[PDB]
């Protein structure tokens, strides 16, 4: 059996919009943990992080409050490497993807030989330096890759940040918004990527198979699942700062994860850029959010082919 | 060319919602007959099976209006062999699921080396002791198999069946929505099912490669393609009962049943659980009955590439 | 780097409704010239072909105004026969597909060794004596194939055409809507085509694995892609003319076109059928046009993986 470590972390200053941080409660009211419990699941919430308030947090160079950001993926980091110290899987329910910072780094703290699948629209691996908006939700990656070391300047509140990851334990699943700089950082540090025109190419299965293997072919190592919901196509998870049309399906979204989780190695994981104040409706909060649960309940067993316990239903 | 045999079955006792009953009428005012003469198709319609009324039909245990729904599929059965008899392949415009009990039936009486494709979102092999529900729309496959011959109660208005398909002749295409004990009896009696797990992976054509394979790699028997509108996405045919998200697609939906069309063994075919009544709007009763007939086309003849009669159309 | 020359073609006598004249207008009012300048692309427009006006224009048989149709397409033809003297790639930004008669003809006057991707639901191949409709948009493809010579009679306006392109030359992608002279025309002209059941079958990707090799297996060609914005589902592409559901995908689109510019070979682009006029909402007008510019930009090379200069973006 896999143990879930919840952490909920309310954090949106790594873009504009602030809704992102009522995530972890839409999430918990959506019934998260309840249903995990249904499962073979053993739940222990570790509450939401108080992000605290840093008034003084103007910009560096045109980064974007930079201390509020470094500070919150400091608070999460530790966290994180308190739940997996705690032999449970951490399950970062966010706002913006910034705070993967955070997680991969606490992560990485316990478990050094961690690999990183991430699905979304972007490869948020922009430098303060090629950054164009300053948002830090779309500079993560660059902040975490050793190669990427020296590229980076120093970021007031990200001063505790040590690169742990390597661009060769990465894959990108489902790009489709990518800008010119990040572009030249995938081709240059030969990152492994596939972006929805390989998807459309060779197909959800034959991605995972490779993305697996590329992970696992030398051992079998953690899985560090960083999933943004914006990776998924705006009909299913509309409730989010930048949707980008041609997403990947509903379909492939539980099929990127029950993968994951056939592995049995996954180990971090994170829910991000839910942000229910983006809905058009009521019930585009609705399809994010219930959306954004099934995929999370794929993490952790639920098949579509079925489940049942090891007992004679008959 | 295919001879067709309509056998409407107005009936909605096999679960709580009524309107499914209206459904032999929507899809014949939507003009399935017309449709299928401007094909190679000789057409004989049998009417619709005026079922009756029995109103002293109290639960049994949990199990929900049994005698009616026995009733009914007793009823089907015998004009579904007699359409066989006939030389024609019976198309069973229906209400509810229940009813497919007796189409099965029916068929095998004539035809007993027949094979069963069950399109679906739900495998509806509950038994009247594992059933949660009691709604006997969900549990017609479990009436129908041999091997589960002994777990299966006495239902007052079933004692005429008796089990005529076995474990290994039957494929499930299309799951994403399967109870703890129906996934138990499929792994325990070894049923081939493509939930939407292995379409995902496997893709659409693979899947239909091998169902066809699995069913005539010994011989080429009669085929008995069992398809529940809810197999199909709810984008696509939304006026229905328990309809689940991330569903077949309209192509994929189209291509099932093309190919099942071409191996030239199809038999037997059912059309259910389109509820007019249950649209949220006059198009989506629209969708739902369009696609309903569409896919029937399909199954005797339209072909997306084209179709052209044997003469020099230059 | 690839040159385009932008034609814009404001014509809709091909069909009956008259809105898709306002094509050029409402692509251009998109950015669709901007758009392809912060590529690496060199654009030059030549205008709006300013298509004249036949009054005197009554049928020729059943044939509609052939006289004005066959004049647009003569007076399109001289200006991609000028673009493709100018070294440049010939935008064919259009009303309806009948101008694909004059697009293909005076692009092969330059290139008569060009090769045709025509992306679809319909075929374009009636007659003017297998029509039944009249409507010239469903009948290019028959006045261009050299084979389907003596079988068109001499529709007044169109005698300056010389059929062009072999039906070996051709290779058609998306089709379900196909007349049954058109389909005996295909199986007859032995034409290679990939219907809607083909692409579900083998997957977008081998598609074009097989259509690329089909047509430059021997040698490297020039390529002529036909886009009827009806090609794709009308989900995405809902303000056209004659729209079929279960359509091409916008992933699809763009994996398409994405594969026919990595050939480096496109020469001659069409962009059909766009009918701003067709909106159900202002909204579907958008989202019809969007996609029509994105699918351009493909052409192109916009790639959803990314983009970057030769530079060092470090
Ligand atoms: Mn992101
Ligand atoms: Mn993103
Ligand atoms: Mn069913
Ligand atoms: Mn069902
Ligand atoms: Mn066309
Ligand atoms: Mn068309």
């Amino acid at each position: 059996s896999r143990t879930i470590g919840i952490i909920g972390a309310p954090f949106s200053k790594g873009q504009p919009r602030g809704g992102v941080e009522e995530g972890p409660t839409v999430l918990r009211k959506a019934g998260l943990l309840e249903k995990l419990k249904e499962q073979e699941c053993d739940v222990k919430d570790y509450g939401d992080l108080p992000f605290a308030d840093i008034p003084n947090d103007s910009p560096f160079q045109i980064v974007k409050n930079p201390r509020s950001v470094g500070k919150a993926s400091e608070q999460l980091a530790g966290k994180v490497a308190e739940v997996k110290k705690n032999g449970r899987i951490s399950l970062v329910l966010g706002g913006d993807h910034s705070l993967a910072i955070g997680s991969i780094s606490g992560h990485a703290r316990v478990h050094p030989d961690l690999g990183v699948i991430w699905v979304d629209a972007h490869t948020d691996i922009n430098t303060p330096l090629t950054t164009t908006s300053g948002n830090l939700h779309g500079q993560p990656v660059s902040f975490l890759l050793k190669e990427l070391k020296g590229k980076i300047p120093d970021v007031p509140g990200f001063s505790w940040v040590t690169p742990c990851i390597s661009a060769k334990d990465i894959v990108y699943i489902g790009l489709r918004d990518v800008d010119p700089g990040e572009h030249y950082i995938l081709k240059t540090l030969g990152i492994k990527y596939f972006s929805m025109t390989e998807v459309d190419r060779l197909g959800i299965g034959k991605v995972m198979e490779e993305t697996l293997s590329y992970l696992l072919g030398r051992k079998k190592r953690p899985i560090h699942l960083s999933f943004d919901v914006d990776g998924l196509d705006p009909s299913f998870t509309p409730a989010t700062g930048t949707p980008v049309v041609g997403g990947l399906t509903y379909r492939e979204g539980l099929y990127i994860t029950e993968e994951i989780y056939k592995t049995g190695l996954l180990s971090g994981l994170d829910i991000m850029e839910v942000n229910p104040s983006l809905g058009k409706t009521p019930e585009e909060v609705t399809r994010t959010v219930n959306t954004a649960v099934a995929i999370t309940l794929a993490c952790f067993g639920l098949a579509r082919e079925g489940n049942h316990k090891p007992i004679d239903y008959l």
